[PDB]
């Protein structure tokens, strides 16, 4: 199984659903994040231009694909081939946000 | 802002979230409908061939829209604009289906 975040579309896209597989790769529970921007899985080794390029992103509803550092819950460094993409009515209104972990 | 389920992959697409708007069109609870698959939102004037186009669309984990007719936990009719996509890992395997009501 892959990871999966769930988001709101607006106002700093705070998590609004976790699957289980994501428990078993962050380390974190649900209700550790839920609320939460899931910015807080970064570290002092992430690269700020791929922040950057996940900020505009989601800013403009894009979807966009990058390898990023992240870190668990206990602080173990991992690479997350990280995926996210807009979940849109049929008027397009961005209804939530999407991401996954390839593993 | 527009009703969302979001349902695991396999096995008969049980849901695993449901935003608050879904609660406020449908009247159900995230507890009364978590892992149940969603049919239990038709009832017996729902369109049968629509159905079946849902039913095969979800089975080959492609994208669909119907206009279908779905009830209330209170029993009241009410027309669902539905739209279901899978969400795909970068491998191309299956991780979840979105659906979304358009207003
Ligand atoms: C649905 C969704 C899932 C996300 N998942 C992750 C993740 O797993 N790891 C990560 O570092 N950032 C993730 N983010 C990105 C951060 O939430 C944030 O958008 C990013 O750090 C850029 O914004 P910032 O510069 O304001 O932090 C996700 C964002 C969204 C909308
Ligand atoms: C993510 C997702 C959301 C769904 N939302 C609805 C819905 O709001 N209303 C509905 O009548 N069916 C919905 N369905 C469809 C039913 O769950 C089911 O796939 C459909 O009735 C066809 O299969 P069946 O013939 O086995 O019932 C949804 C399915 C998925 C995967």
């Amino acid at each position: 199984a892959s990871g999966m975040i769930v988001t709101d579309a607006g106002a700093d896209q705070p998590i609004v659903f976790v699957n289980r597989a994501f428990s078993t790769i962050t380390g974190y529970a649900p209700n550790e994040v839920l609320g939460r921007n899931a910015r807080f899985l970064q570290g002092p080794q992430t690269d700020a231009a791929t922040v950057a390029r996940l900020r505009e992103a989601i800013a403009a509803a894009r979807p966009i694909q990058e390898r990023i550092l992240n870190y668990r819950k206990d602080g173990q460094p991992f690479w997350n081939q990280l995926s996210i993409s807009p979940v849109r009515d049929e008027t397009g209104n961005v209804v939530a946000f999407v991401g996954v972990k390839t593993d």
